């Protein structure tokens, strides 16, 4: 915890100087060409790193390296998340810091551009709410436990998702209001600013779908403690065009 301690900030003072010694152009770039790409090597081998105070720096140190536009993605894409998307498949026991170094990962949108990422972990997030998971909790409260946790950090990961067409509107918050039934949790949650955040990107078939679906009281009072908290912003001043059409279906 002393050779812990001085090894994460002598770890992360290198990660530090290895984007300053990119930063300059015909001395990193002109030495050999292939030095960077074996420096990224370095870069996405320690985004799995069980520590978040290196992970924060390494993301903050990355993307202003990687804003100079890289020509690497052919050789190093395929080893920069094989353990990672390997990890992303279903192990079924995943992790807090797996999840919290794929948001900082899959951020950054080149050469995974299916969606399938909602496919496997939605089933995480349906097997994480089987009975005998929820049977622990039953007790022993929010969010201290473990499923709490690594479910929260799957719902968290939805914002960062790229933003083509939901697949996952729908079925995503059926199943968080049926937790929020099966753990008959009510007033807040574990989660709901990160669906909140999930919440505050589409807001064209979402205020849609808050038209088709305005006879479920949970739904729409579900929606109603989203709106109020400040990370909601543009559905904060977007139902405020809405409350003409309101009156008109209720009515």
């Amino acid at each position: 915890y002393s050779t812990s301690e001085q090894l994460v900030q002598l770890r992360i003072a290198c990660i530090k100087l290895l984007a300053i010694a990119l930063k300059n152009e015909e001395f990193a770039t002109a030495q050999q060409g292939n030095i960077r790409i074996r420096i990224l090597a370095v870069f996405f081998k320690t985004m799995l790193k069980t520590s978040p105070e290196i992970i924060n720096t390494t993301y903050e140190a990355l993307k202003g390296s990687l804003a100079e536009n890289s020509k690497l993605p052919k050789e190093l894409l395929q080893n920069g998340l094989k353990p990672l998307l390997m990890n992303l498949s279903d192990h079924q026991k995943l992790t807090v810091p797996g999840l919290d170094a794929l948001s900082k990962l899959l951020e950054l949108l080149i050469a995974y551009f299916k969606v399938e990422i909602g496919r496997k972990l939605l089933d995480h997030l349906t097997a994480w709410c089987r009975v005998e998971v929820l049977d622990t909790l039953f007790g022993q409260d929010l969010a201290e436990q473990m499923p709490t946790k690594i479910i929260v950090s799957i719902i968290n990961i939805f914002h960062l998702l790229p933003p083509q067409a939901d697949m996952f509107l729908n079925d995503l918050l059926l199943k968080v209001m049926l937790l929020e039934r099966k753990l008959r949790l009510q007033l807040d949650s574990p989660f709901r600013t990160p669906l909140a955040r999930y919440l505050n990107r589409f807001h064209n078939p979402v205020t849609e779908y808050f038209k088709k679906n305005m006879t479920l009281r949970q739904l729409v009072l579900f929606m109603c403690n989203i709106v109020q908290r400040p990370e909601a912003k543009e559905l904060a001043e977007d139902f405020e065009k809405e409350l003409d059409n309101f009156y008109d279906f209720y009515i």
